């Protein structure tokens, strides 16, 4: 996250921290995720497509820091890694950028909801917020595009939804951004999601209800003028999520 503020897991309790174990035993951060039900984390397929072995991943819930065992955190393995069959990547645009991770503690249990571990409600069909709506993003992603290290402390920011017609402008993304994708950005281009924020939540308060409107997917650079962050429109994937979590 470029700009924004530092935060803690208590303010983002649906936030999942996903890491990968490498041969030799080193563990690195991969992407963010969202708890949608106690056994299920939703994220982006692009985060896992090149390393699709479920055994390699570690999921934390209730974790506030990249390298701290936050009090109340829960560690999980991936019981089932579900990648979208129609996932694809163009030069910029990522299509069907959605993944489901069935989580399991070493005792075979799913998440235990607490003050720091909570689910985030899914959107309803054909009911996404209107353009100009403020939404929040959370992640351990880059603070600057020039950084190679991720922040130690979890960050969040607030961005505004951009209409499809504005996002299809030639100086924006033209026809590369589709109706299955949501653009969101800072009108001043100072805050945005960035590399390492992928898979993470775009949470919108809609009709008084805190909703998982999007999933951090793609963008041209980070906090670049006329280059919004592009998010998977979760409302389009309700049949896919339902069928794959049953
Ligand atoms: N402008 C944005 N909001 C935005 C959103 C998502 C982004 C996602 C990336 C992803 C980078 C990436 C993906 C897969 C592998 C790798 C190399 C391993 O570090 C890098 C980069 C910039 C981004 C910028």
């Amino acid at each position: 996250i470029i700009g924004g503020e530092f935060t803690t897991i208590e303010n983002q309790p649906w936030f999942a921290a996903i890491y990968r174990r490498h041969r030799g035993g080193s563990v690195t951060y991969v992407c963010g995720g969202s708890l949608i039900s106690p056994c299920w984390v939703i994220s982006a397929t692009h985060c896992f497509i090149d390393y699709p072995k479920k055994e390699d991943y570690i999921v934390y819930l209730g974790r506030s820091r990249l390298n701290s065992n936050t009090q109340g955190e829960m560690k999980f393995e991936v019981e089932n890694l579900i990648l979208h069959k129609d996932y694809s990547a163009d030069t910029l645009a990522h299509h069907n950028d959605i993944a489901l991770l069935k989580i399991r503690s070493k005792e075979g249990r799913c998440a235990q909801p607490s003050r720091t571990i909570q689910t985030i409600a899914l959107p309803s069909m054909y009911n996404d917020p209107q353009f100009g709506t403020s939404c929040e993003i959370t992640g351990f992603g880059k603070e600057q595009s020039t950084d190679y290290l991720y922040p130690e402390q979890l960050k969040m920011t607030v961005v505004k939804l951009i209409s499809h017609r504005e996002c299809q402008q030639p100086h924006y993304y033209g026809s590369e951004v589709t109706t299955k994708m949501l653009c969101a950005a800072d009108p001043q281009w100072k805050t945005d999601s960035c590399q390492g924020d992928s898979g993470g939540p775009l949470v919108c308060s809609l009709q008084g209800r805190m909703t998982l409107t999007g999933i951090v997917s793609w963008g041209r650079g980070c906090a670049l003028k006329d280059k919004p962050g592009v998010y998977t429109r979760v409302s389009h994937f309700l049949p896919w999520i339902r069928s794959h979590t049953k």
